[PDB]
């Protein structure tokens, strides 16, 4: 069985998407997958349990640890990730040498930060590939980032005019990816360094489909012959008290409100959201992430009782919404919620994983972007595809409760919500088509895989 080697960037956040890709490869084709994992620490229980859950065709090997002592403190995560790859490069070469004894290595696939491996792979006669985990629009943006860096002198937020990528919605500088928001930080230079090596990939898989991003994909595929082949092969997505609650609600009636593991809002903003949800009169499932108590000088909290996770919310709020709302602390089974017939909307931070789950389930959005490339995704979903509504922020940047109620009602009962819902269902239909047995996404992946089987 020919062997595909996959090298995820360190951290669960990078492991998960590539593990999903690994599962797709071994389930659809006659391939073995070997995960080589650069690391700065011993496996956690969570990573161990994920890796042990994989089929026998997928093996994994933690590389010799890079000591965090040999890494700079106080740098952005992207820098840490990049340096970890660099320090593991020798190990990966040795592992590839070892694996070549056991099987023929037909391909090497790495995340947007594994680009240092591509030359190494070419020299060993292994075609290297990028599994790109954001939008085609985001990839297009990155391919233009070198030219942008040269011709633009200010911080991108200070740009007078939005950037218009061919076939894409206009994109203001303040909505550029988070690594590019500070040109003075090492993270920015790291992103640039890796982007400049995308051209060395044999091909780039993007977790998207043509009908979703016709413009961006077309540009990527025909604007510049230098850019490697771009393969849209998505959507690829994974796959409990709140589900019991959802079961009891009418069909299409619940606004699911959830930011991710990494997004959190201010107390002031959470309170406007709570009151806005209440006054909308609509049903809602809200995954709440408590704001971390900020301990100013002279302040002393109580260890007497467990923090009520909802203690920060307005007095009487919880009692008032008992008829129509459920508050869930920290985590909910997102896919199950999005696929549940009771769910009629999703207030989301527009992470691509979350977005894709929503698209395949035909759930329209209220967009509330926070970090990474979310603001770019929000503009794409709202202005471009029109499958999302967007509340107007105040001059300060706070979204008021009256505005939140307006947009919740617009999505749930309003005509704009009807329009967004129909467009989202269209995309849901396309998504099901392209990933079917004979679908465009299925066929393309299969076509690329076939050259690995020789």
């Amino acid at each position: 069985a020919p062997l595909i080697v996959i090298v995820p960037s360190p951290g669960m956040g990078h492991l998960i998407p590539l593990v999903e890709f690994a599962k797709v490869l071994v389930s659809r084709f006659h391939f073995s997958v070997s995960l080589l994992l650069p690391t700065t620490a011993q496996p956690t229980k969570a990573q161990t349990t994920l890796l042990n859950s994989l089929p026998s065709s997928v093996s994994h090997n933690f590389l010799p640890t890079v000591d965090p002592a040999h890494l700079p403190d106080g740098v952005a995560h992207e820098v840490t990730i990049s340096l970890t790859h660099a320090h593991s490069l020798s190990s990966i070469r040795a592992a590839l040498g070892s694996l070549a004894q056991q099987a023929q290595v037909v391909a090497l696939i790495t995340d947007l930060f594994g680009t240092g491996l591509y030359t190494v792979a070419r020299d060993l006669g292994i075609p290297p590939y990028l599994y790109f985990t954001s939008t085609a629009m985001c990839l297009l943006f990155l391919f233009h980032l070198p030219k942008l860096d040269e011709t633009v002198s200010c911080e991108y937020r200070d740009m007078p005019e939005p950037l218009v990528l061919p076939g894409c919605v206009p994109l203001h500088g303040k909505d550029f990816v988070d690594p590019a928001q500070d040109r003075q930080d090492q993270a920015y230079h790291v992103l640039l360094d890796h982007v400049k090596r995308y051209v060395l990939a044999e091909g780039i898989f993007v977790n998207t489909f043509v009908d979703l991003e016709p413009g961006a994909i077309k540009t990527l595929q025909t604007e510049d012959p230098n850019v490697p082949p771009v393969y849209p092969v998505g959507p690829i997505i994974q796959s409990s008290d709140c589900l019991k609650w959802l079961d009891r609600q009418p069909s299409g009636s619940v606004l699911f409100v959830s930011f991710g593991s990494g997004g959190t809002l201010s107390n002031e903003q959470l309170n406007e959201l709570a009151i806005g949800l209440e006054i909308s009169g609509h049903r809602f499932l809200w995954v709440v992430r408590s704001p971390n108590d900020h301990s100013s000088f002279g302040s002393f909290f109580s260890t007497q009782s467990q923090d009520d996770p909802f203690g920060f919310l307005p007095t009487g709020f919880v009692d008032r919404i008992k008829d129509r709302g459920l508050l869930v602390p920290s985590w909910a089974p997102q896919i199950k919620v999005l696929s549940h017939g009771s769910t009629g909307g999703f207030l989301t931070h527009c992470g691509w994983n979350s977005t894709l789950e929503s698209i395949v389930n035909g759930v329209p959005l209220i967009v509330w972007p926070l970090y990474a490339e979310q603001r770019m995704n929000a503009v794409m979903l709202n202005q471009g595809l029109k499958v999302a509504l967007r509340p107007n922020a105040s001059q300060r940047g706070l979204v008021e409760a009256d505005e939140i109620a307006r947009v919740v009602k617009e999505l749930m009962d309003g005509d704009e919500g009807k329009k967004a819902r129909y467009k989202m269902r269209e995309l849901s239909d396309s998504a099901k088509r392209v990933t079917s047995e004979n679908g465009e996404s299925t066929k393309l992946l299969s076509e690329v895989a076939s050259k690995w089987s020789q």
